[PDB]
């Protein structure tokens, strides 16, 4: 009836309705650290999230998204491998049923427990819908999450999950500061890719951070208690909402550090 991550509508079937799945610049991919080219001409990232306005949080049956007011240049990403300004529209996570899987990108075949995606769109295109029709319309900042110590800034997110347990539920989520989810260093790898969920459009410049953030076992436990199903339908726990690594093909992954 629609795509998902189950046996019958999972990643291995998406190509049937989304032919782009077998394309040339699909994500995610495995980051081979020994083959990434150090590119000294890449500039440092400029993450300016101080006037950021979160509006709400919702469960959409695939994951949960925290949405921001993107009608103005209030929270932006610039510099790095980018030309122009990209406005923050929302962020979400991909996670697993077990601590040893959950991330979409891998490092030297290594899978982390989850992965954060901060989605931005190229302001030169006017709105989000126009950006997805261009090769450089989107910029997604990806951060790996590892099980260890509790992350203070993640707790607000964790406290509200209970109010959006099933598909379609939302709740107001104001005054959330996204800066509390970043690691100390902004060293990164970059490559041309795509959305990791249908429609799988190849409009993305991926920026994967080297240093992961650590979150407590209890914090990740609460993610696994959400539901794929809407209210009143049989329960299907929301876990393993990740796409396996795709072939690199004719692409090169660059690194901003030696
Ligand atoms: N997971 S992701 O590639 O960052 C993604 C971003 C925006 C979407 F609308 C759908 C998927
Ligand atoms: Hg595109
Ligand atoms: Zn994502």
């Amino acid at each position: 009836h629609h795509w998902g991550y189950g046996k019958h509508n999972g990643p291995e079937h998406w190509h049937k309705d989304f032919p782009i799945a077998k394309g040339e610049r699909q994500s995610p991919v495995d980051i081979d650290t020994h083959t990434a080219k150090y590119d000294p001409s890449l500039k440092p990232l400029s993450v300016s999230y101080d006037q950021a306005t979160s509006l709400r949080i919702l469960n959409n049956g695939h994951a949960f998204n925290v949405e921001f007011d993107d009608s103005q240049d209030k929270a932006v990403l610039k510099g790095g491998p980018l030309d122009g300004t990209y406005r923050l529209i929302q962020f979400h996570f991909h996670w697993g049923s077990l601590d040893g899987q959950g991330s979409e990108h891998t490092v030297d075949k290594k899978k982390y427990a989850a992965e954060l995606h901060l989605v931005h769109w190229n302001t030169k295109y006017g709105d989000f819908g126009k950006a997805v029709q261009q090769p450089d319309g989107l910029a997604v900042l990806g951060i790996f999450l590892k099980v260890g110590s509790a992350k203070p800034g993640l707790q607000k997110v964790v406290d509200v999950l209970d109010s959006i347990k099933t598909k379609g539920k939302s709740a107001d989520f104001t005054n959330f500061d996204p800066r509390g989810l970043l690691p100390e260093s902004l060293d990164y790898w970059t490559y041309p890719g795509s959305l990791t969920t249908p429609p799988l459009l190849e409009c993305v410049t991926w920026i994967v951070l080297k240093e992961p953030i650590s979150v407590s076992s209890e914090q990740v436990l609460k993610f696994r208690k959400l539901n794929f199903n809407g209210e009143g339908e049989p329960e299907e726990l929301m876990v393993d909402n990740w796409r396996p690594a795709q072939p690199l093909k004719n692409r090169q992954i660059k690194a901003s550090f030696k």
